[PDB]
């Protein structure tokens, strides 16, 4: 009550030094109910200062003066200056106007899209202010809709300048946390858009473990019920809940088989042509509802309606979770039209995931975005991408973006949805993103010509797939940990670099580069490779200190803005010297947790990494050359230590600590390998292969080096070799 | 016409001359102010030079060695004196890179890639520096050419180009620091020996004469018209010339026609950026292939 | 006027400002306190230190309480305002909406350097006359971003000599300064040449100043409103005639580097027409396309 202040029409609530709620209420009654964005106003006390005149009042803060003349809303009336200087002229919000500045956040889908689409606003700015409109409706205290809001316009005011954590965290404490993740989740998924019968699905399933790929999730598309034999009289056969008997003649006993190789199961709903007459639950639904049977009056889908939705959760999918499905794929594209204004699509998320947590622990749904406070719905499904080249290059920004509306679960078609064209290339890159991305779900349309196995491809894109696969696996702890840091701490897995480098330009112009987790800086390759060099290239910002390539070794002085170049099969992921990365050492091994870690630790500096999980929380630190190893909980967990090149310790049990001084610090990695291998696979003459090698052998000054590279007249030659000369410098 | 009278004052013999057009006339003042001036410039050096060719002309006549050599001459083991065809030795004591190609419009420079032998080079006419060996594209606007000499060249020049004698009056001792050096003048009727030797320049005649010698040490005259032979100290004088960077870049980015955001980015980066190796990474990223070597060079005499 | 400028005490008395919580006076030119504090003690100070006129540089928008246009209440109140210290003063700001133009001078702002840009502005300035803005400074050369070419600048001065106002600004670059030495001695001499010539037309601007003061005739008309019968006079968009002697058809293209010169297609009226540099003779009526090297304008004048 100190933190509100009431002018006019107007209320104002101070929640932080940064965050002010703006309303106006016609009637003098303020809103005080949740709403389908907001959750939480309780907020610790700040201090601020009011001017209130006869017809005017200022709020100041540390970082906003607010200023409110009177009357309704408007431009004029109500208005805010920042007390920044990260603009010349752009530091003035104005009611209803847009101002520059503001770095988005994500949208309801990428259906449809080929390459980039618009984006909505997220909360953060470059010049440092934000204002997000809570433009929908009151929930009861259970969590139902209650109508319209008495606060006619409710606003919330963000001017945390460039502390963009500190405004997400506030966001989580306004609009609730991100749930936990299971872990499940955090493996492979296998999807595909084909009419699979319980035999031919096993069958895939056991291939993938011949093959040596790990899977954590089953996904079975929507010929899993009937299609084709619905009668035209009923419409589509995109909305189904009775099961195909010819592909799928005994269903408990097809997902039975399933849960004996440890997958979880999800089946594609199509919900928007409700229960029809033909279906196999409709008579139970039709006795629930009252329906007239013999005009054969279907249960019309209606998410607004308390009985529709029990109907739908008890007698629908009910009997599916009875015979073992897990979670719900919600496959949402016919509109955002209902009774109450509310999108169908937000009404489907918020009462499937509250359903969901009836049935497991810390359950999932998988569907599209439903606007701000949706991420209180994992995990986002962002649909039916079109397979190409565009596509990719946008998905490392769209998905590092949607944390600036704290949407941080986007699951991604790996390799694509639908239409566009086949290049066994453009996979296998989409695949490496996959891996360094929230979720990794392989997935395509209906296509006899779109399969996302690897082994659909040749033996080199094959073996490449498989390893990034098993390495998603390898990252589980990794995930895993950082998902309970979203759920208690309010951090995103994936951060744009500006998160970390508020104040740096170049963290501004890498769109495709993040933070993956807070040990890896992924810049994944978006573009199809020069073929004169055999290698596709991105140009990566390294931050002031000393990276090293996660996979190779090499090394990079930073700060610089460096194009590397790397072969098809390999990807830029780096590490800071000090890092230390837990991974799974037995990523194929089915066990709930793992019984053996690997300790990857990056030499050079100190580190520190806590491994969060079920039951435990590992503490990791490297102290002048020390490494320790201690647990909450005692384990027959055996520790790996892989310190830079070198295997130190393999499977030691319980709590310890070793000294690493005496140890090899310097990676293999070095200029002559790596400039020989670059030349060899180089589709160039081979007398420019003969004087580069030369040349580069022969002249010993770094600087007389880097003037040879300077004559070639393959400019992206050049850049290669000065990628190479400037690691070896 | 400019760039072929940069190569005539460098070649055996100055001879403008043209066919029977209306049109062809090679009168500076048949050109613009700019390039009347410059051509008024390097005709005036032709007469500067005067004393070294005449000089050089006595070697040829007396030992059978040519004014105008191949870079393979002195250095017939290096294959990078056998890929620079226009390069050449010009005497003893200057090596010239004439540029023979229409400039690039958007850096308003002509160039040609350099060889450079081991040891330090200058820039005969600008001082910059550059450190051997190593093959470099330097960049020229078109009142410039690429001449340069080597710590401890010595160079006499006519003091009075335009002054009707027989012989100089005056003579200019123009002395690049960082080695010793010699130069022997032979004359119609004298020879003259300048030694540079742990910082000694010392001047001699076989016959006495009313001569005045002019000393340039880098950058600065020492001696005005001094008589006699005689010897002076520049161990205690600046062997540095004013070249520098900074001067250099901005200059090159005025004159570009490229955007302004792109000269104020790169004014920007490369004045903050210390770290050498970081400010060749910079201007590797530029999207302009030329302007990239053209700021290598910079950078690389800079080094 | 914040709380750490040198006018705030005097500002925050008169406004009975909060200077404890370091309250702003914020624009507010709606306001006639607001705007008497602005002219007494903000801008007084500065013209009592000899300030003789001001440049309203307003861009932050539309916005206010009355649904007047701030920079209409600035061009308003500032131009009323400069006539207490000087006779006929004047102010220089963008803009603000049909009869504006009895607030002059116009300041058309932050223009990109380019040949697009130049190839824009004598039709915009010429067009300009038609809801009676007829004095228009543009920013000679361009303002900012663009690139660098000694050409555009030398034909974007030759016009500024031939419009309402020759005013030679640029934004904070090193490489944008608009004085003559910055280019090589052609080009310098050139421009040194075209500003001498704006000071030798005083006389004859001054002149048609007066003429639109008392007889409403724009400086710089479009050809059609001498020719408003003649379809030629509708397709020469950036040909113009400037006072009542002189027809002015600006280079506003990048010279044609075989020919060495730039060029443009001028209408000729009916008439005897002489360059007004060379002398060099037009029978009119003609449409003929006309070459000149980077250094001269085609200008033209009518016998007698
Ligand atoms: C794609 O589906 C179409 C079908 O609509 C139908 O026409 O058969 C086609 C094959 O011959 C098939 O390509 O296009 C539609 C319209 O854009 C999408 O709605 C489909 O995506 C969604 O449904 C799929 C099936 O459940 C699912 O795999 C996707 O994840 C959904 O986005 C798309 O596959
Ligand atoms: C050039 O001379 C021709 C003349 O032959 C004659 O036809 O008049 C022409 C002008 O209308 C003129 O261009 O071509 C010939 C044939 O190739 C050359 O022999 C001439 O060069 C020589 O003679 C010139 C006159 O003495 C002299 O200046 C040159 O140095 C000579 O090589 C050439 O000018
Ligand atoms: C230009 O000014 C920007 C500044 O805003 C700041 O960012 O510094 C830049 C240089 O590093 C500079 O280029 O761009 C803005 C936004 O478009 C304009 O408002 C500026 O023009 C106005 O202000 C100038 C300074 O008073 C003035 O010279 C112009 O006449 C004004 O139009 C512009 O220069």
């Amino acid at each position: 009550n100190n933190n509100i202040i009431k002018f006019d029409k107007a209320r104002f609530t101070v929640l932080t030094e940064h965050l002010i709620r703006i309303e106006y209420s016609e009637t003098g009654e303020f809103e005080e109910r949740m709403t389908q964005m907001v959750q939480n106003r309780e907020f610790s006390e700040v201090n601020f200062d009011i001017i209130e005149k006869e017809e005017t009042i200022e709020i100041i803060t540390s970082t906003v003066h607010l200023y409110y003349n009177g009357g309704e809303f408007t431009n004029a009336s109500l208005f805010a200056d920042v007390k920044f200087n990260f603009s010349v002229y752009s530091n003035r919000w104005y009611f209803g106007e847009k101002s520059d500045g503001n770095l988005k956040g994500t949208t309801r889908t990428l259906d449809m899209i080929d390459g980039e689409c618009p984006l909505e606003d997220g909360i953060m700015s470059k010049n440092g202010f934000a204002v997000l409109a809570d433009k929908g409706k009151v929930l009861t205290e259970v969590g139902d809709i209650a109508g319209n809001s008495v606060s006619t316009i409710d606003l919330y005011l963000f001017a945390y300048g460039r502390d963009y954590r500190q405004a997400l965290k506030d966001f989580y404490q306004l609009t609730g946390n991100t749930p936990k993740l299971p872990r499940f989740a955090l493996g492979n998924w296998w999807s595909r858009y084909y009419d699979y019968s319980d035999k031919s699905y096993l069958a895939l399933m056991d291939k993938f473990t011949d093959k040596k790929v790990p899977l954590s999730v089953s996904v079975i598309d929507m010929d899993w019920h009937k299609v084709s034999e619905v009668p035209s009289r009923f419409g589509s056969g995109w909305t189904g809940y009775s099961w195909n008997k010819k592909l799928f003649p005994n269903p408990e006993n097809f997902i039975d088989e399933l849960h004996q190789r440890k997958l979880k199961v999800t089946l594609n709903d199509h919900p928007a042509d409700g229960i029809r007459a033909f279906e196999d639950p409709y008579p139970q639904v039709a006795q629930t509802l009252d329906l007239n049977t013999e005009l054969e009056e279907a249960a019309k889908f209606d998410f607004d309606n308390l009985k529709f939705r029990k109907a739908y959760f008890e007698e629908v999918h009910g009997p599916l979770e009875k015979e073992g499905v897990d979670f719900w794929w919600i496959d949402w594209q016919q509109g955002a039209i209902s009774k109450s204004g509310v999108d169908p699509l937000w009404l489907l998320n918020h009462y499937q995931y509250q359903n969901a947590q009836k049935k497991h622990k810390n359950n999932i749904i998988l569907s599209r975005y439903a606007g701000p406070g949706s991420h209180r719905y994992p995990l986002g499904f962002s649909g039916a991408s079109v397979i190409s080249w565009a596509s990719l290059d946008f998905q490392p920004y769209f998905t590092s973006t949607a944390s600036n509306i704290g949407y941080t679960w986007w699951s991604h078609d790996i390799g694509g949805h639908m239409q566009g064209y086949k290049d066994a290339e453009l996979s296998l890159r989409w695949l490496q993103f996959g891996v360094f991305s929230p979720i990794n779900r392989l997935h395509s349309s209906k296509s006899e010509f779109t399969s996302k196995e690897p082994w659909h491809f040749d033996a080199v894109i094959e073996q490449s797939m498989i390893d990034f696969l098993q390495l998603r696996h390898q990252l589980i702890p990794y995930l895993y940990s950082a998902n309970l840091i979203t759920a208690s701490e309010g951090r995103a897995l994936v951060e744009p670099l500006y998160y970390e480098y508020p104040m740096e330009e170049e963290a501004y112009q890498h769109r495709n580069q993040y933070l993956f987790g807070e040990q890896l800086m992924v810049a994944p390759i978006t573009e199809k490779m020069n073929s004169l060099l055999q290698m596709g290239s991105v140009e990566v910002w390294f931050p002031e200190g000393t990276w090293y390539d996660f996979f190779s070794g090499q090394p990079y002085d930073g700060k610089v803005s460096l194009k590397v170049y790397r072969e098809i099969t390999e990807m830029p992921v780096f590490a800071k010297a000090g890092a230390i990365i837990p991974l799974d050492k037995n990523p194929l091994k089915k066990e709930e947790i793992p019984s053996e870690i690997i300790w990857k630790i990056f030499p050079g500096a100190d580190g520190e990494y806590l491994l969060l999980e079920e039951d435990n929380e590992t503490k990791a630190e490297f102290v002048n050359g020390i490494f320790t190893v201690t647990s909450k909980k005692e384990s027959s967990r055996k520790h790996t230590i892989i310190y830079g090149e070198h295997e130190i310790v393999s499977a030691k049990r319980g709590e310890f600590s070793i000294d690493l001084n005496g140890k090899e610090e310097n990676f293999d990695w070095n200029f002559s390998t790596a400039l020989f291998r670059r030349l060899d696979i180089a589709e160039i003459s081979y007398e420019q292969k003969d004087e580069i090698l030369q040349q580069l052998s022969l002249i010993e000054e770094h600087e007389k080096q880097v003037a040879f590279i300077k004559t070639n007249e393959n400019q992206e030659l050049q850049n290669s070799l000065f990628e190479l000369l400037y690691s070896g410098k």
